[PDB]
């Protein structure tokens, strides 16, 4: 097993992690000076969100130069220092790779758009409109049509995401070669990993025919069905990742779960592991903003299916939070004062005992919660603006209805400044933060929790150590004890004759758990919200509200 199967990752959204110069935006020197903190927590590797030159219409995901560092984060020297300081700590760096699209301010697009006949025309998708409208009926994730007309040439360009995020043309060999050289630029600097943003949408459908009514309903899935997708991913592995020791992780958004093995089966020489969307969006509607009621049964059944697509040769990541989703404890736990800490601990136990490489999203180790928006403009984000364009301006929904749902689902919930201490703006900045800090920072902050052995932080820290010292908890088999149970999440992890039992009550009421026949408790490794460990030999557990536990069984 390669190092990454037993690693615990931490995701840093540098823009909201640590500001060191008072401009209100997190930067590299902030991250670097917090490495001791991350090492102390027990982190093996960090994935950072995009760190490249960008106009920031999508906070890093609209890249205007792949070979320069974003001005807000620092200089190339700062990046070099970050890597050096990670390596001194024995820690690895995974960077975000955004090559489905570039900023419209990238010099390639500026050149491409300039005329119909120039050497950069085919680095993007340019097409005549049809019948006085767009080339076809493709919608954008960020509002309106995915085609944007350019008065310079009178043709439309393709953008699945923002209008200022034109899609790169993977059908053009010279463009593919540019991407590979660019990736070598960073890999030559020693980065240890790459995460590929929307890796499944690289291939476009020949001829751009209209989406059928059915496909229009789930266009996200349709955009992942490009017929040259795996050809391209395989070429990239051959031309790039074969020549380095870096680990690769694809964000496979939109793709049906049964296709995931095509990305991660090691024999296929594409990616090493998968970020899948099934679990994190298990309670999201197809419109991507409405919530849908779900139970623990739905939660655990999704995990089981996702675990199954890995098989002997594939590998999954596991995460309950990221920069594109609401806060873990609010989303999956219960963020009310009486249950925030208890449920946050419970989800920690889950995260660090799943099969796959766990990714901890910044702030979740403190039990940070969703933000208490009012209306606009606490919601300033290109995605929400698109929801407004598609659903409110069109009369399909009111602003209150949109805001009611996006209060619960907006990715802005996960982008509020990390809560370091109880000083002004939670010690995140000495100025005014680009996004308001959650007022609960006075209670939920790192300085308070690091000194408290009962804290969510301390629990995550203890779990990370337990996972590090217990091979079965990383690479062991996974078996769900009862996929139909909507109250208590219970499963085993097993390897080399050693079996561990994980038991997590998802209700705020007492519950019981009968171990499967033949199985008894041998040792209790850890528990949360439990006044006392079970007796050695127990065939049953009595669970306090939101109790979690890890036990070795006999
Ligand atoms: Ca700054």
């Amino acid at each position: 097993a390669p190092w990454w199967k037993s690693a615990v990752f931490y995701q840093v959204y540098p823009r909201s992690f640590k500001d060191t110069n008072g401009d209100g935006i997190g930067d590299f020197k902030g991250l670097t000076e917090k490495l001791d903190y991350l090492k102390g927590l027990g982190i093996d590797a960090i994935w950072i969100n995009p760190h490249y030159a960008s106009p920031n219409t999508d906070n890093g995901y609209d890249i205007s130069d792949y070979r320069e560092v974003m001005k807000e984060y620092g200089t190339m020297e700062d990046f070099d220092r970050l890597m050096a300081e990670l390596k001194k700590r024995g820690m690895r760096l995974m960077v975000d790779v955004v090559i489905n699209h570039s900023s419209d301010q990238h010099e390639w697009f500026k050149s491409s758009r300039a005329s119909k006949d120039n050497p950069y025309r085919d680095y993007y998708f340019w097409r005549d409109g049809k019948d006085g409208h767009e080339p076809n009926n493709y919608p954008s994730f960020f509002g309106g049509s995915a085609w944007e007309k350019d008065p310079v040439t009178g043709q439309y360009y393709l953008h699945y995401f923002g209008r200022q995020q034109p899609d790169l043309n993977w059908d053009t060999p010279k463009l593919r070669e540019e991407l590979y050289a660019m990736l070598r630029f960073w890999l030559d600097k020693g980065v240890s990993g790459m995460r590929f943003d929307t890796v499944a949408t690289y291939s476009k459908t020949p001829g751009f025919p209209d989406l059928t009514p059915e496909q229009m309903k789930n266009f996200a899935e349709a955009y992942t069905q490009g017929p040259n997708l795996h050809r391209y991913l395989q070429e990239m592995h051959e031309k790039v990742f074969d020549h380095y020791d870096a680990v690769t992780a694809g964000q496979i958004f939109g793709a049906p779960l049964n296709q995931v093995p095509l990305f991660i089966d090691s024999r296929r020489k594409e990616l090493d592991m998968a970020f899948t969307f099934d679990l994190i969006r298990y309670d999201r509607a197809l419109d991507r903003w409405h919530t849908i009621p779900r139970t623990l049964a739905d939660f655990r059944q999704t995990i089981d299916k996702v675990d199954a697509i890995a098989g002997e040769y594939g590998w999954n990541t596991f995460f309950l939070g990221n920069h594109d989703n609401p806060r873990a404890v609010s989303h999956f736990g219960d963020d009310r004062p009486q249950w925030r800490e208890a449920s946050a601990k419970a989800l920690a136990t889950v995260t660090l005992t799943q099969r796959g490489t766990p990714f901890i999203f910044q702030g979740d180790e403190l039990g940070m919660t969703n933000y208490p928006f009012k209306t606009l403009q606490d919601f300033d984000d290109i995605e929400v603006k698109g929801f407004f364009q598609d659903y409110v301006e069109t009369g399909k929904a009111t602003a209150e209805e949109l805001l009611t749902n996006v209060a619960l689902t907006s990715r802005n919930n996960a982008r509020t400044p990390f809560q370091w201490d109880d000083s002004a703006n939670a010690g995140f900045t000495t100025g005014k933060p680009w996004l308001k800090v959650n007022p609960n920072y006075t209670e939920i902050n790192a300085a308070r929790e690091i000194g408290d052995p009962k804290s969510v932080y301390s629990f995550y820290r203890n779990l990370i150590s337990i996972r590090h010292e217990t091979p079965a908890l990383s690479t062991g088999s996974y078996r769900d004890i009862d996929p139909s149970n909507a109250d208590v999440y219970a499963y085993t992890r097993s390897q080399d004759g050693e079996t561990y039992l994980v038991v997590v009550n998802f209700k705020a009421e007492p519950r019981s758990f009968t171990l499967p026949d033949g199985m008894h408790i041998a040792e209790t490794l850890i528990e949360s919200s439990s006044p006392a460990a079970p007796a050695a030999g127990a065939a049953s557990l009595e669970l306090q509200p939101w109790q979690s536990g890890i036990y070795k069984v006999k």
